[PDB]
C-alpha cells in the first residue's frame, strides 16, 4: 500500500519473463529506485536506473528501455495514463499516509459556504483518502459530486497540474484537498467556480481567487504584443507532444502579421533558447512551463491559449489543459501492469 | 567570423531528395544561422522545425527526433559526418573559420622549430580547410609534416576531437596542436606520450603543454574515490555516445573488487540531475570530455580502471571507431544510412 511492494513487483517481474528493468523516479524516491533495485538484481534481475528526473507518467521512459535492451520498464511514484508502450510497464504510484477527515472536520464551517451540492477534488497522493473524505461529508449533510475524468486522468476525483476534468460535473463549489497552491488554482480558473483549499497537514484553508494570477498573465500578453518574432515549442515526451496544435498556432501568428517557428525539444527551458532571435516563446506541452515560470523566461512565454487572447480572438482567460478521450476502467489503488 | 551558410547548395540537395519537412540542430554558436537558413528554405516552400536543444557534436544527430515530428530530412549545423546508422537523409554542414592559420605559424616559427624536425600536426573542424595550406607552409621551413587519418570517428585526416586523437598515433617527434582552448592539446599530449605545443590561430597564441597539473588534479579525484563502496555506471544514449558494453564491464568490474554498482541511462550527463541517488562515486562511460571538467568524484572508465588498480599509467578516455573508408568533402555532405 504506502510501502513500495518489492514481493508484488518481483513477481509481476517473472510472470512476463522480465530479464532486465529500466526503473524511473522522481526526485524524492531516487534512494528506493536503489533499494528496488538491488533486491530485484538478489532475485536474477539486472536494472538500470533511468538517470533523467521524471515528472510525471505523460513521461514514461519506455523508448529508452528498448533502447538500452530493456524488456520491461518500472515507473516509480506516478499511476498510468492511457499512452502506447514499447515494453510492459509496471506503475508504482505513491500514497501519503495523512488522514484528511481531520482537516475536513476542523474547517467544515467553511466548507459550507460551497453550498449543498459540492464538487472534491484532490491529488495522486491522496486519492485512497476520497472514499474517506466523501463518507465524512455526506454524513454532515453534503451531496458529493466526484468526476471520473478523461484517460489522462487514473481514478475519479484526480487532479493533476494540466488536467481538471474531474471537476467539470454538477456542484456548486469545489473542494480541494491537498498542499499548494498551483491545483487549487488552476481548478478556479479551469472551472470559474467557487474553489475551496484545505492542506491536510496544517488544516490551513485558502479560498483561491485567481485575480492576482489573471493579471500576471495579462503582463504576460502585454510584453508579447511588442513582439514579431515567435518561437511555437512542441516537447516530444510521448504525453506531451501536441504536434497538431503547435502548427495551427504557427500557422495563426502567421495569419496576423507575425513570424513564428516550431521549435522541437525534450525538456523545455529557456536556457537552450536564448541564443535564438525570436522576441516571444508558445509553449505548447505542459502549461506548468509558461505558466508556473518561476523567474527563469527573460523573453515573454505564452500558452496556446493566451496566444489567441493576443491575436485577438478570444475575450476571457481561458486555463491550457492538455485533455484526454473517454477512460472505460480506472487504475488500481496499487500497483499496475500495462502493455500495448 | 566563419564562412557563409550555402543556403543554395542545402536546398538543391533537398529538392534533389524531394523533402518536404526537415529538421535543423545548431550548436551554440549558430543559433542565429539555424533561423536564418529556416526562413530562406521556408520562402522555398520547404517546411522546417527547429531542434531547442544545444547539440554539441556529430556523434548526436537528431534523427531519432526528426522522424517522430514528420521530417523527412535533417540539417546538421556545424559538424562533419561521423559514421552513424541514420533514420533520415541528413546534410552536414561544417563551419570554417575565415581565420589565417599561416599567420599564426608565421608569428611562432621559432617556437615551433624547438618540436622537432619531422612534427605531427593536427586541427579542428574550425581550421581543417587551410591544413593543406599550413602543411605546404611549414615543409618550406624544413619540417617533415606527418599527418594520420584516423579512424571513423573521424572526417577528415589530421582532425582531432575532444574525444579521439586518432590522427595523431603516427611516427613523429612532437605534435603541434592548431586551434584555440586547451582541452584537445592536453588530450594529445596524454594520447601520445609526446611534446605538444598550442597554437591558437585568433590570438597567434602559444602554450607548451605540461600535462602533470592535469594529472595531479585528477589523482585527487581518483583518491577521493579509493574509499567508496556505491558507484553509478552512467550511459548516454546518443547515437554516438552509447557504450553498453564497456559501461557492464565496467559494473561486473566495480563488483568483483568489492563494490557495488549499478548501470544509469541518461541522454545528457548532468551531474545536477544525479544527485539524489545514494552513490559514493560515478563513472561517466560516455563523451569523455564530462567527467574531464563535481561534488562527488566522477571518473572516466581508464581511471576507474586505475583506482581498481587493473591500469598504472594515467590514460585519456577516447571513442575509438574503425577504418574510414573515404573522406568527409570540404563542404556539405550528405548521408543517409
Ligand atoms: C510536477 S510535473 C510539472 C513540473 O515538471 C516540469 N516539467 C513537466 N513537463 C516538462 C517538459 N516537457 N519540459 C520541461 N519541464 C517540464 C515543470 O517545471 C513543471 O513545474
Ligand atoms: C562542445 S563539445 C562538448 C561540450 O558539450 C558538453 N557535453 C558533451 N556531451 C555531453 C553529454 N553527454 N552530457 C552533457 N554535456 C555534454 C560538454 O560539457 C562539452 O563542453
Ligand atoms: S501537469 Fe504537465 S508534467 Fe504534470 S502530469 Fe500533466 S503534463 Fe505531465
Ligand atoms: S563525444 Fe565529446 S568530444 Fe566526441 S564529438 Fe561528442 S561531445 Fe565532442
Amino acid at each position: 500500500l504506502h510501502e513500495i511492494p518489492k514481493s508484488e513487483i518481483l513477481k509481476e517481474l517473472k510472470r512476463i519473463g522480465a530479464k532486465r528493468v529500466l526503473i524511473q523516479s522522481p526526485e524524492g524516491l531516487r534512494r528506493e529506485a536503489e533499494e528496488l533495485a538491488g533486491f530485484l538484481e538478489e532475485n536474477n534481475i539486472e536494472v538500470f536506473l533511468h538517470g533523467e528526473i521524471n515528472y510525471g507518467a505523460c513521461d514514461p521512459a519506455d523508448r529508452e528501455a528498448k533502447l538500452v535492451g530493456c524488456d520491461a520498464l518500472i515507473h516509480l511514484g506516478h499511476s498510468y495514463m492511457k499512452l502506447p508502450l514499447e515494453v510492459p510497464t509496471i506503475f508504482v504510484p505513491a500514497f501519503a499516509r495523512v488522514s484528511v477527515v481531520e482537516a475536513l472536520k476542523e474547517n467544515i464551517g467553511e466548507i459550507k459556504k460551497l453550498g449543498r451540492k459540492i464538487i472534491v477534488t484532490t491529488t495522486a497522493q491522496h486519492i485512497h483518502q476520497l472514499k474517506e473524505a466523501k463518507e465524512f461529508l455526506e454524513s454532515e449533510g453534503f451531496e458529493v459530486s466526484i468526476g471520473r475524468g478523461d484517460s489522462r486522468i487514473s481514478w475519479p476525483g484526480q487532479v493533476l497540474g494540466c488536467n481538471y476534468s474531474v471537476a467539470k460535473v454538477r456542484g456548486e463549489g469545489i473542494l480541494f484537498i491537498g498542499s499548494g497552491i498551483f491545483h487549487p488554482l488552476g481548478l478556479a480558473v479551469a472551472t470559474r467556480k467557487k474553489v475551496l483549499a484545505i492542506d491536510p497537514y496544517t488544516k490551513a484553508f485558502s479560498w483561491i481567487d485567481p485575480e492576482r494570477f489573471i493579471r500576471k498573465r495579462w503582463a504576460q500578453i502585454a510584453k508579447a504584443m511588442d513582439a514579431k518574432k515567435f518561437g511555437v515549442i512542441v516537447s516530444i515526451k510521448k504525453g506531451q507532444l501536441r504536434l497538431a496544435e503547435a502548427k495551427r498556432i504557427v500557422k495563426l501568428l502567421k495569419k496576423h502579421g507575425r513570424e513564428a517557428r516550431l521549435i522541437v525539444m525534450n525538456d523545455v527551458n529557456y536556457h537552450k533558447l536564448e541564443g535564438f532571435p525570436f522576441e516571444a516563446y508558445v509553449v505548447v506541452a505542459c502549461p506548468r512551463v509558461p505558466l508556473d515560470d518561476y523567474g527563469a523566461w527573460r523573453k515573454p512565454v505564452l500558452t496556446p491559449k493566451e496566444v489567441e487572447i493576443l491575436l485577438g480572438l478570444r475575450e476571457e482567460y481561458e486555463f491550457d489543459e492538455i485533455l484526454g478521450g473517454p477512460r472505460e476502467s480506472d487504475e488500481p489503488f496499487g500497483i499496475s501492469i500495462h502493455s500495448t
